[PDB]
C-alpha cells in the first residue's frame, strides 16, 4: 500500500514515513496547498480540507493539521500554531509564559485520509508542559519548547523515534494504523 | 568530512558532490557493485543496498535510487525506469499512454545512509504530467516526456539550473543534509 500525504512539512513527512515504514506501507509526499480555514477545532481543518482535496490528487491520500495548546493562554496558539510560529516565533511564546503559574500544555494531531469515496479522522493528543527555554535541535516548530508528560527532554532532545513513541503524531498515527489493520490490505 | 558514495554514475556523484560540497561535505565516489533486489518500493532496494553494504566499504556511505512512477500505469515503471527505457524507450511509454486522460507521474528519489551502525533513508518527490509527445533536448532519460508541476515545460526543454530547481534529487539531498546538519559534528 502507498498513500499520498499532502503536506508541505518535512518533519511530518519524516515521522509519518518513518511510523508506517516500519509496517510495510510506503508514503508519498504531494505539496499542494489547500485552504486552512479558522475554526475551532483541528478536525473542522481536517474536513474542510479533504472535501477540497477530493478530486484534485491522487487516492488514497492523508492530511495532517497539528497544534499547540497552551492551558494558561486557553488554548493559543492552537488551531493558529503555523500563524504564531512564524510571527512571534518560540520566543514570543516564551515571552508571553513569563511568570506564568502553570505552564502546562498539550499538543495534538489530527489525520484526514480518504480512499474511496470515504473520509476518516484519527487523533492523537500528548500532555506535557513548557519549557523555559529552547533546547535541542532534532525535529521541528515548537519542539525546543516541549517537554512531554513525564520527560525531562523537550521533543527537540529526542530522536525520531523517541519522539514518535510519544507524540500525539505517534499518537495519531497509531489509531489510524489500528483502523487500517482491520479495513485495507497492507 | 568525508562520504563516501557507492556508486558507478558518474553525472550522479557530479549533482551529489556539488551539492553537499556547499556545506563542507567532502563525497568520495567508490565503485562497488551491491546487489540493487528487484521491490516495488525504492526504499526496499536501498534498505538492502544498505544491509549488504555494510562492512564491505568505508563509512560513513551513502547509495541514491530513484524512479518515474507513473500513476495510470500503476506506478509503472518505477524501481525500473531505467530498463524500461532502455528497452521499450520514451516511445513505449506514449504508447502505453495512448488515450490515458490522467496523465499524471512523479519522479521520487531516495537517498541511504549508514554511519555509526544505523541506516537512514531521505526522499524528495515531484509531481508532474507525462506530455503527449517528445519535447526538448536537455536532460536525460525520461526528461523529453515529463512537465513539472507548475510549468509548462518538459524537463528536457528547461536548462540544468531549472531542473536542478525542481529536482526530486535536489529535494531528497536537502532533506539528507538538514538531518547531517542536526546529528553530525564537522
Ligand atoms: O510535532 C510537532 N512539533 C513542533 N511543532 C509542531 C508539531 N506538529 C505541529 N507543529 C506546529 O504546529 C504548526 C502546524 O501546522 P498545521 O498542521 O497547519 O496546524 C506548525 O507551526 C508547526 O511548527
Ligand atoms: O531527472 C530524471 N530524468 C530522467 N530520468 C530520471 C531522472 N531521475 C531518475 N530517472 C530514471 O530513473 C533511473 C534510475 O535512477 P537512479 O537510481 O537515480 O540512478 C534512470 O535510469 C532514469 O531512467
Amino acid at each position: 500500500m502507498k498513500i499520498f500525504f499532502i503536506t508541505s512539512n518535512p518533519g511530518k513527512v519524516r515521522e509519518v514515513a518513518n511510523f508506517l515504514g516500519t509496517f510495510g506501507i510506503e508514503i508519498v509526499q504531494l505539496k499542494h496547498e489547500y485552504p486552512e480555514i479558522q475554526a475551532e477545532k483541528l478536525e473542522d481543518v481536517v474536513d474542510f480540507g479533504i472535501s477540497w482535496l477530493k478530486g484534485k490528487v491522487p487516492e488514497p491520500f492523508m492530511i495532517e493539521d497539528s497544534g499547540l495548546f497552551i492551558e494558561s493562554l486557553k488554548g493559543f496558539p492552537g488551531v493558529y500554531s503555523s500563524y504564531v510560529y512564524r510571527t512571534i516565533g518560540l520566543e514570543g511564546i516564551l515571552k508571553l509564559m513569563e511568570g506564568a503559574e502553570d505552564r502546562r500544555a498539550y499538543f495534538k494531531s489530527v489525520i484526514g485520509f480518504y480512499i474511496d469515496g470515504k473520509a476518516y479522522k484519527f487523533s492523537g493528543v500528548t500532555w506535557g508542559r513548557i519549557s523555559n527555554e529552547k533546547r535541542g535541535t532534532h525535529g521541528f516548530g515548537y519542539d525546543p519548547i516541549f517537554i512531554p508528560e513525564g520527560s525531562e527532554k523537550t521533543f527537540a532532545e529526542m530522536t525520531i523515534e523517541e519522539k514518535n513513541a510519544l507524540s500525539h503524531r505517534g499518537k495519531a498515527l497509531k489509531a489510524f494504523f489500528e483502523w487500517l489493520k482491520v479495513n485495507l490490505k497492507y
